[PDB]
RNA sequence: CAUACUUGAAACUGUAAGGUUGGCGUAUG
C-alpha cells in the first residue's frame, strides 16, 4: 500500500459541550481520548508511507450509516468556515489539533447552514461526492475543483441539502480527517483515503442530565448525620427519588450514604427536606469532602454531583 | 405571555478555562 492517513489519538467520546454562536469564543478545546487534568492530550492523525510536505483538513460529519457532511462547524486554532487546515511539515508527518470547538447551529439555521457548507465543499474540491451526493465526485480539489459552481450543481446541493436536513442529529458529529499531497505543480491536489473518528456526544444534548440540584441551604454538617437540609431541585417524582452521599475511597472502594426523609418531605417536586446520613467515620480529626447527588430508583439516573464536606464532632 | 404536546434558545462572565442562567417548534387563550 501507498500513502495513508492514521489517526494516533481519537477525540474523547463523553464530556464535552457544544457551543452556539451567540456563547462568545474560546470555552476549551476538544479533548484527545487519554487526555488528563494533569496530562492534556488532543486528537492526533499521522501520515504514513510518505514524508514532506502535506495538506491535512478536519471536517464535521454525520455519525449514520451513510457518512454525510454535519451542519455544525469546526472553530478554533486554524479554523475557518467551519474547516480546520493545518500543514504537515516536511519533516514531521504527525499533526495534532489543539483548541478545537463545535459551534452548534440552530435548529432553525440547520438547512440554510448546511447548503453553504455543501456548497463550500463543492468549491474547495473537499470531498464532494462521500459527503454532499455520490454525483458530485467529478468535482476534485484540482488547484481548485471547479472554483465557480454551475447551476445543475447548486441543484444537486440543494436537494442533498433538504433529504439530508430531515434527519440530522445535531447531538453527535464525528470528525473526518482528509490529507492531500502536492502535485507535479506543486498544489496540494492529491487526495487520500479519508478516515473518520470516533463519534463525539453533546454534552448539553437534550435530556442529558434531568435529575439537577439548584441550592442547598447546607453544603456541610457533623459527620454524626441526623442534621435537617433544605433541597431545591429541578422536577422529581416522590416516590422515585433519592438523595445519595458518595465518597471515592482510596483503592476500588466507594462509601454511599443516603439522606432521610419520606415522600411527602418532596415538596412540589421541585424541593426536598431531608436528614444527612451519618458519615463513613464518626471519629475523623480532620474535615472530610465528599458528594452529594439527586438520583431515581426506577433508572438509577444521577444528577451531576456537588460538594459537601463532614466536619468532626 | 399562561396552559397542552413537546424539545432545545438567548447570554453573561472571561481561561495552564471553564462555569453559571437554561432552550427551538406546533397548537390554544
Amino acid at each position: 500500500g501507498g500513502p495513508y492517513l492514521q489517526i494516533l489519538e481519537q477525540p474523547k467520546q463523553r464530556g464535552f459541550r457544544f457551543r452556539y454562536v451567540c456563547e462568545g469564543p474560546s470555552h476549551g478545546g476538544l479533548p484527545g481520548a487519554s487526555s488528563e487534568k494533569n496530562k492534556k492530550s488532543y486528537p492526533q492523525v499521522k501520515i504514513c508511507n510518505y514524508v514532506g510536505p502535506a495538506k491535512v483538513i478536519v471536517q464535521l460529519v454525520t455519525n449514520g450509516k451513510n457518512i454525510h457532511l454535519h451542519a455544525h462547524s469546526l472553530v478554533g486554532k486554524h479554523c475557518e468556515d467551519g474547516v480546520c487546515t493545518v500543514t504537515a511539515g516536511p519533516k514531521d508527518m504527525v499533526v495534532g489539533f489543539a483548541n478545537l470547538g463545535i459551534l452548534h447551529v440552530t435548529k432553525k439555521k440547520v438547512f440554510e447552514t448546511l447548503e453553504a457548507r455543501m456548497t463550500e465543499a463543492c468549491i474547495r474540491g473537499y470531498n464532494p461526492g462521500l459527503l454532499v451526493h455520490s454525483d458530485l465526485a467529478y468535482l476534485q480539489a484540482e488547484g481548485g475543483g471547479d472554483r465557480q459552481l454551475t447551476d445543475r450543481e447548486k441543484e444537486i446541493i440543494r436537494q442533498a441539502a433538504v433529504q439530508q436536513t430531515k434527519e440530522m442529529d445535531l447531538s453527535v458529529v464525528r470528525l473526518m480527517f482528509t490529507a492531500f499531497l502536492p502535485d507535479s505543480t506543486g498544489s496540494f491536489t492529491r487526495r487520500l483515503e479519508p478516515v473518520v473518528s470516533d463519534a463525539i456526544y453533546d454534552s448539553k444534548a437534550p435530556n442529558a442530565s434531568n435529575l439537577k440540584i439548584v441550592r442547598m441551604d447546607r453544603t456541610a454538617g457533623c459527620v454524626t448525620g441526623g442534621e435537617e437540609i433544605y433541597l431545591l431541585c429541578d422536577k422529581v417524582q416522590k416516590d422515585d427519588i433519592q438523595i445519595r452521599f458518595y465518597e471515592e475511597e482510596e483503592n476500588g472502594g466507594v462509601w454511599e450514604g443516603f439522606g432521610d426523609f419520606s415522600p411527602t418531605d418532596v415538596h412540589r417536586q421541585f424541593a426536598i427536606v431531608f436528614k444527612t446520613p451519618k458519615y463513613k467515620d464518626v471519629n475523623i480529626t480532620k474535615p472530610a469532602s465528599v458528594f452529594v447527588q439527586l438520583r431515581r430508583k426506577s433508572d438509577l439516573e444521577t444528577s451531576e454531583p456537588k460538594p459537601f464536606l463532614y466536619y468532626p464532632e
